[PDB]
């Protein structure tokens, strides 16, 4: 049926073993790629950089090339899927999160849940210094017809000047197979920008996305 | 107080999307490094190899060397700790593992949730051909006064003689300090061996456990 | 100060402790970032897939957007550059190198060592199951003036239909800082695509390539 | 077929694009594992830390337990070996090596070939603030008859506290198939210490190794 058209999302989980909380809805334009997404604290103030939550805070919003369904759209009321990322940071943090989702006619509900642990008191994360995230190119391959394998060097710019470095790897398995035609077309990528604004408590998040599999 | 005799799981998540949730008891020697653990299926038989679900399945029942508290059994009475493990399989899958405790006088009770992904259909572990897990050497150091950062090489071997390899880290979180003189010997390292009797459905458990700072 | 039209490379070193050297000579169009070279081996056959020695087998070609100069291009005639660069496959083995060039007016040769080890003997490499390398992007970042630090994960296509995958960094080092308005420009990233024929003994060997910072 | 009793090293290569180059000797006791090493700079001081240049700094000199060979001694007079190594540091640094070696008796020559880049200007190591290597366990595993794959965690302490850290690979790779008994005792592990006392100039290295595969 239709593409989405809009979300709401409550994420929870734990860094370096404090427990956070948070929910909103959002919107977006599954033709255009964009999505935006509002998220207010349950648990009182975040004791982390609000950042670190990107790339984790919807793909079904993401359309392959000449406005084809992403196997992430065509999934929605076929079979559905699950997404299990992974972050590893270079000062030794590591961030793993679950992804899970309910549909309602062209409405998502996520419920994401992660763990991330290892950020050093003094490093960019537990200071509030991540300033924004660097525009970003996604690699995928389907190693077979039902999995995505997904990669990207993620990388934030900071107070100090200094970028903040992790390898993001995610898998994506879905409940029924890709369609062939997209499974014969790798790797495709995808390239994003992202936009965040936080307080201790709240955060308006924008995305948007486009597919390629060559440029012009 | 105590050091722990004796100890429970539940254990639970999926793997390639499929969940599992296992449960049960077993027993061990804290002064030894010494257990072992009965576990049986709540949803059927196992559609992975029961062997991915080492080293995942108490480092409480370790000791440091000459009799010395580990900061695992010390944590046990005062603040105690959360783990955070990952798993990087040489062939794209990985398993990230969320570990929390409630200690009733000796007794531990152990909930673990657990997110394996991409792992390969004809891959050693959803063909259940992993054979046995290779002794191994953990290395922990200490980057801060609450916080263990260990790391292994953890390898199986399989049925077709190929071992199969991944990277493992382990994020260890603490609510109260380690004492100052747990933090001034590192790095520690613990020599472990493990032994797996499984079927579809249950899982007998055995490990071996000694912590040292150099060799005879 | 002319751009590259021409190239030579002389590229030796050992794969899972076979020594093999290569040499022959290319050309392209520094701006539109192609280039073309032809290898022949003075060691006889070679003992593994010569589709490892790409991407090993020269960023001078590449302009950056708009017609603007590379940091590999200006550093040409203004200080020169190395690089650096390691391979992690999936199946334990590893291929790092060293890249040095030297100028003659429009004209490179590069000399370049390499050292792969651990390849499985029946893997494809040395099974030489290789069939083409997937179409990349590079993603370039500069960490201080003389540096860029840039990472691709590169994938072979292989006769089994299984992909061979590595993690792959390449770090470069300029003798002479980098143009401002280049280090302001973060991340760059490269688009690339290769060809490549080959015999026991020759390579020939295609290169598109194309900066972008955004599509 | 003698053990090592004495060794001399020609090691060179570039650091962030400057080159080095240091020569010395040594010994040390093949059936105890320890060896000692002195080298000296042929190109003036050194632009970095020379605790990066340990470990690749000789297995020959490390027994097997129980007084047997290990496969570096009894590949010495029998094939011999080569080593590929890599160590990926946290903060996005690399340094690879080639090792070599020719035998004459009792005595080894090293020359090892090394590739460092992307040290940060004001890591520890370009800052020259590294201060001791931390004791290390090294596990081996022999992927098939000639091949050793080894993994370590390697950490430094540093003058400020925070320990810098490295994943490090090495690959091994010998002329001639490892005798049938060691291939069955796997993971091997080494347990080794060192010390290093440097000048810009000079340095004075030491080892101490132990092959265990169980406590």
């Amino acid at each position: 049926s239709p593409l989405p058209a809009t979300h709401d999302l409550h994420i929870s989980g734990s860094i370096n073993g404090h427990e956070f909380d948070l929910e909103g809805s959002g919107k977006g334009n599954a033709k255009e790629g964009y999505q935006e997404l509002h998220l207010k604290s349950n648990k009182g103030d975040l004791s982390f950089s609000p950042w670190i939550l990107v790339p984790n805070i919807f793909y079904q919003y993401l359309p392959f090339p000449d406005g084809a369904m992403s196997p992430y759209q065509a999934a929605m009321h076929d079979g559905g899927y699950v997404m299990h990322r992974s972050m590893q940071f270079e000062d030794g943090a590591m961030l793993h999160s679950d992804h899970r989702y309910i549909y309602k006619g062209n409405h998502i509900k996520g419920e994401f849940r992660l763990t991330g642990s290892g950020f050093p008191a003094d490093g960019p994360v537990m200071t509030n210094s991540l300033t924004a995230a660097d525009w970003c190119v996604d690699k995928l391959l389907y190693p077979n017809d039902n999995t995505i394998i997904g990669k990207f060097d993620w990388t934030y710019t900071t107070t100090s000047g200094k970028r903040y470095q992790s390898d993001v790897q995610t898998n994506v398995t879905f409940g029924k197979p890709i369609a062939a035609d997209i499974l014969k077309k790798q790797p495709m990528f995808v390239f994003r920008k992202v936009e965040l604004k936080h307080t201790k408590t709240e955060l308006n998040f924008k995305q948007w996305q486009k597919a390629f599999q060559d440029i012009a």
